């Protein structure tokens, strides 16, 4: 699973407004 495909994900849901 990872914590990166959610972390830079976490970066990608604020970038998406």
């Amino acid at each position: 699973a990872m914590r990166l495909s959610k972390f830079f994900r976490d970066f990608i849901l604020q970038r998406k407004k």
